[PDB]
RNA sequence: AUGAGGUGGCAAGAAAUGGGCUACAUUUUCUACCCCAGAAAACUACGAUAGCCCUUAUGAAACUUAAGGGUCGAAGGUGGAUUUAGC
């Protein structure tokens, strides 16, 4: 267990946990992550029968900013960037897991590129005739949004 | 006039056959990208560089030649005997 950590609460992760994997319970995978996890990481959860996420500095830095958030000031925009496959998505998921366990309302868009390509039913909107609706993309997200924030809706 | 010039015209397809091109698809089709993606995937799929219509390019001259677009969505579902090429 040299690569694992017994601290499964993302609110208690610190620099001493860097490089160590913490476990995400199956209950949180169903509620917090009905979507957003990388497709290949989802294959690993099915194969290893567990979801373990390495604690890294990008997420630790961002967790430090969110724990000191001044909710009176306007919302701050944090942007994760880096080369392909460096762990941008999973760093975001580690932060989503922190706020989910702090009773925040999670508005998670797992992949915004899916809303600008490969749309079969692109209907015209009735609320605004100059805009287009996307019933399949919108209904899919509503189902996952309901699963994550069911206790607040 | 078996020579010279002018005007207009033929150069088609019952059929057979040689070579080639494109396909019959999932190691595929479309898009992004040029290789860590998203979709498509059987009668609105794959599949025409064919047919029909229009535009454009060249030209004095274009149903005719070429390019592009629209429309159209066929045979084909991997091919018998035989046979070609490659160290
Ligand atoms: N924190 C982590 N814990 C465990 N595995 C990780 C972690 N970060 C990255 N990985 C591994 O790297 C892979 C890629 O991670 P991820 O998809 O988050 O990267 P990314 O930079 O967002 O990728 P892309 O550039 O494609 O959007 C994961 O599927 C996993 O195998
Ligand atoms: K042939
Ligand atoms: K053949
Ligand atoms: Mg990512
Ligand atoms: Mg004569
Ligand atoms: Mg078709
Ligand atoms: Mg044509
Ligand atoms: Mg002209």
């Amino acid at each position: 267990a040299i690569s694992r950590t017994n601290e499964n609460d993302p609110a208690k992760h610190g620099d001493q946990h860097e490089g160590q994997h913490y476990n995400i319970s199956p209950q949180d995978l169903e509620t917090v992550f009905p979507h957003g996890l990388p497709p290949r990481f989802v294959m690993q959860v099915k194969t290893f029968s567990e979801a373990c996420l390495m604690v890294r500095k990008p997420a630790l830095e961002l967790l430090h900013y969110l724990k000191n958030t001044s909710f009176a000031y306007p919302a701050i925009r944090y942007l994760l960037y880096g080369e392909k496959g460096t762990g941008k998505t999973l760093s975001l998921c580690h932060v989503i897991h922190f706020c989910a366990k702090q009773d925040w309302l999670i508005l998670h868009i797992p992949d915004a590129h899916l809303w600008v390509k490969n749309c079969r039913d692109l209907l015209q909107s009735s609320y605004n005739k100059q805009r287009f609706d996307q019933p399949l993309e919108a209904s899919t997200w509503l189902k996952n949004f309901k699963t994550t924030n069911e206790r607040f809706l």
